[PDB]
């Protein structure tokens, strides 16, 4: 059986996790979920626990800690280990009847959990991208450390990408190593994108786009950063540089394409010119259901892809004049250093400050390209501890200039 | 370095093989072509031994040994072996210098140079469909005696969908071996199809075609045979048979798909419902060069895909109605036993009377069907040579009963 943790089992994507474990286990006994992971919601929580009966709970806010004790012996037969905080995460990832770990957390407690998943050489089913963009380096060295550990994406394009990969050739290898796309005979990349609701629009019409404007219409319901990321295509800009680092590809081997129907999730073209890519309706249960598969496949009761339903699939060119937010991905991912850092701590300003109506829709590449100008490239620590440090004193003094930058303006 | 053998080397598959290798081989020597075997083209020979210079060269036609052995002489610094008729192939498939065989003839010397070639536990490239429809049961067993021998397929909606399946899980199994598609996590096939010139035509439009309207102005020039069945889809039910022998798929869970931009070659969704598919532009060079380089692949100075000049993708279901054929192949499918032996047989019979002009286009499936309901079931030979000699009657007596019910309603 597949021995899983969930680490923000409350949230999107752990609720997606779970969800697609419930019903494949319907179908056959694989999944043990054996730890569960949230932030505050006690009551959630306990109606997991009440379900899937992992041998871990945790819980991060102390305030609600002993409710969750007294909750806990509602459940006949059940006598789980009752943990909280940032040390209950850690004998967790620690656990010997742990394999594999969703990360469904965002930000600073999201890179955290993976720094201490991958010590604890476990497999870590990864879908925060702004660590993987923010923090490469680090991870990249971890991995080398820790031989044992994996990283698996879950980012959808990402996901797409690992599935049109031989085994046979990823198992000599694993993502964020060195000679990752040699040892595949990986040639190029077709990063999809929805395009968000703005690709007919003129340059004078986004010129007043508001937050209302991407968060009203959207074709998928996501939260509020990654909809404001996607209106920008500044997500996908991100995913250019999760990219280049997962699958270790030549920013200019990386190309994004603009395909609105969201069927085929991303394509990878072969040294030979052969392309494969991966298909279906849009759901984040196949990704997180592969990562934790991989690298086999298991029985779902999911809809069936009708392709003669779907009838068009199409394909365009994003305008980088539009969306000069993936101008600005490529530029810092290109530069390298920590200008990654930068371009993705800069973005969590300007985005934020166009959520709540302070800027406009071309102010937030603004922004991020002063920030971007104002870097000067630092010489990268050799030791582990000190690049950790390295990154979140970049990733602060960028949050920092882009702030300043608007007050100076306002 | 790769040792391969043409069968065939002035037809199609053969001039694409060394077109694809040549160019290949400049990049990185990779390739030797140690065999060269045609019919008749002596001339066409020569040129190819003076460029590739093989060690084997054969020749079917008794009547222009001498010719050959006469114009090998001017070649420098070379003495090659040179061999005629079916000891000659015989001979080349014999050969401890060849690994890996092309199979591209036709009609009995295609399924003799197959037999042959698995005997001799070779890796045989197989862009022959008709043998596999009416000798699939053959082969099965001959691949179960001689198990070191496989069937690579070059056929390209086989091949993509070959390309599609992990490796990790392909090498442990091969093609025509019972459980294939287990062992592969396989759920079901989408079988592209161009749909052909008579695609658009009402069923008053399609009463009146003609073999010159079939072969004027065509998408993609090839033979004439194959022409003809691209236009009564019989193509595509001949590969629905080749794809459940090839890969051990049920009827049920083969679908044909039109798809008339020929940029997706087929798609395979496995039993999570992911699908995934394999793009290109049509060329039959990216399917030859994989059955040669599999389970890796080698680099090529091929023409990149351009999604976004492509633009747009279409599907949609063919009509059974307007295509017959595509009804009667899956009927003698799930029939089984003899009937693809009698579908394959009747149908290069009526093929070519409309080729000829003798039949209208409905004629075609009318005595297809009316052979298939005549033909009755027999006790598959437990010999391999019995079954062959079984096989080989039942195609002759396929064929008589359809000229047969020319000559009566004539
Ligand atoms: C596999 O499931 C889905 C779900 C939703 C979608 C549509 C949203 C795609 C993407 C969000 C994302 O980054 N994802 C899902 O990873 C927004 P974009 O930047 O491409 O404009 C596609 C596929
Ligand atoms: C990979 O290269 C090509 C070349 C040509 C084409 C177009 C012809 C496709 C097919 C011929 C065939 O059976 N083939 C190539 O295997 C004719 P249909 O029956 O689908 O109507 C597509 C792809
Ligand atoms: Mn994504
Ligand atoms: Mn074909």
């Amino acid at each position: 059986p597949i021995n899983v943790a969930i680490f923000g089992s409350t949230g999107s994507i752990g609720t997606n996790a779970l969800n697609i474990i419930r019903e494949c286990n319907k179908i056959e006994n694989v999944f043990n979920v054996k730890a569960l992971y949230v932030n505050k919601s006690v009551n959630e929580l306990y109606e997991q626990a009440r379900e899937f009966l992992p041998e871990y709970l945790c819980i991060h806010d102390k305030s609600v800690y002993e409710e969750l004790k007294e909750l806990v012996k509602n459940i006949k037969d059940y006598k789980p280990i009752i943990l909280c905080g940032d040390e209950g995460m850690k004998e967790i990832c620690s656990s010997n009847s742990i394999d594999k770990i969703v990360i469904g957390i965002d930000s600073f407690q999201g890179l955290y959990s993976t720094m201490y998943a991958i010590m604890n050489n476990k497999i870590v089913a990864l879908a925060n991208k702004e660590s993987i963009v923010s923090a490469g380096f680090f991870l990249k060295k971890l991995l080398n450390i820790h031989k044992n550990a994996k990283i698996i994406p879950v980012d959808s394009e990402h996901s797409a990408i690992f599935q049109c990969l031989d085994n046979n050739k990823v198992l000599k290898t694993k993502c964020l190593q060195d000679n990752f796309s040699k040892i595949n005979n990986i040639n190029k990349i077709f990063l999809c994108s929805s395009g968000g609701p703005f690709q007919n629009l003129t340059m004078d019409e986004l010129k007043n786009v508001t937050s209302e404007n991407a968060l009203k219409h959207p074709k998928w319901k996501m939260g509020k950063k990654i909809t404001i990321d996607s209106a920008t295509m500044m997500n996908k800009g991100l995913e250019v540089i999760e990219t280049h680092f997962l699958f270790d590809v030549d920013y200019n081997d990386i190309e994004v394409i603009v395909h609105k129907e969201c069927i085929i999730h991303s394509c990878v073209e072969f040294i030979d010119k052969s392309v494969i890519s991966q298909m279906y309706y849009p759901d984040m249960q196949i990704p997180i259901l592969y990562s934790l598969t991989w690298p086999d496949r298991i029985k779902t009761n999911l809809k069936p892809l009708d392709l003669a339903q779907v009838s068009t699939l199409t394909f365009h060119k994003p305008s980088l004049e539009h969306f000069p937010c993936i101008k600005l991905a490529y530029q810092a991912g290109i530069k390298g250093n920590f200008y990654p850092t930068v371009l993705n701590a800069s973005n969590e300003i300007a985005n934020n400050l166009f959520l709540n109506n302070k800027i406009k829709y071309f102010d937030i590449s603004s922004i991020i390209s002063q920030v971007l100008e104002s870097f000067n490239s630092q010489k990268v620590s050799e030791n582990s501890e000190d690049l950790m440090k390295q990154i979140l004193q970049i990733h602060s003094w960028a949050k920092d200039k882009a702030t300043d930058i608007y007050n100076k303006h306002n």
